[PDB]
């Protein structure tokens, strides 16, 4: 029924703070895809730390169950190689890996070297750009198996036309079928979502879909 549930969510990062979420409400499908915006300092990332289990509500009720899996808005890297970065200890599969591979435009990068994906990061050798970083860690958190996909900010240093395509063949194909939070600010990914949360110092600035939005304008 429902994935994901926040109702009059408030909650502090510190005591006798200020709150960093204030009387947040959303809902999500098995299956749909949440787009959640808004300005540095908004409360996205720490929204998804909530889901996490990392930030306790001090008013409202939450409901997730499952297996999460979480794409940090920094990217990172181990040293290992690139395969190996992807998989990161779950277990392999050569059509699932080269699905996300070829849906992070990463089968393009792998190509061009002679070891392949035995290609050898964050060791000295190989120094990736910030995009194809980027790629890699949206790769890992996508090939994980979860119930539940926290994807912060994915596509940093994407140029726009790259962002949009990866979106589209990653978050919206590969992923059909998989319950998505996408912290995202893009007009394309918040009008493709099932559901728009727009945050701002904590509160909704607005929550239902693009449509309703664009029915609001004069
Ligand atoms: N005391 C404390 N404050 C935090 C912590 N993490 C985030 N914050 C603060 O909580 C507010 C919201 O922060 P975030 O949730 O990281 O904001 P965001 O929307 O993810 O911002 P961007 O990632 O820059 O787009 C901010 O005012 C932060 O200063 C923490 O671990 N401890
Ligand atoms: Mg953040």
């Amino acid at each position: 029924t429902t994935e994901v549930v926040m109702e009059n969510v408030t909650a502090f990062w510190e005591e006798g703070g200020t709150p960093v979420l204030k009387d947040i409400n959303f809902k999500i499908e098995r299956g749909q895809l949440l787009a959640v915006a808004g300005s540095t300092g908004a409360g996205k990332t720490s929204l998804l730390m909530m889901i996490m289990g990392e930030l306790e509500p001090s008013e409202g009720k939450i409901k997730h169950s499952g297996r999460i899996s979480f794409c940090s808005q920094f990217s990172w890297i181990m040293p290992g190689t690139i395969k190996e970065n992807i998989i990161f200890g779950v277990s392999y599969d050569e059509y699932r890996y080269r699905s996300v591979i070829k849906a992070c435009q990463l089968e393009e990068d792998i190509s061009k070297f002679a070891e392949k994906d035995n290609i050898v990061l964050g060791e000295g050798g190989i120094t990736l750009s910030g995009g194809q970083r980027a790629r890699i860690s949206l790769a890992r958190a996508v090939y994980k198996d979860a119930d539940l996909y926290l994807l912060d900010s994915p596509f940093g240093y994407l140029d726009v036309l790259t962002e949009k395509e990866i979106f589209e063949s990653c978050v919206c194909k590969l992923m059909a079928n998989k319950t998505r939070i996408l912290v995202t600010s893009k007009m394309e990914h918040l009008k493709k979502a099932d559901k728009i949360l727009i945050l701002h110092e904590g509160s909704s600035y607005f929550y239902g879909t693009f449509s309703e939005l664009q029915n609001l304008q004069p």
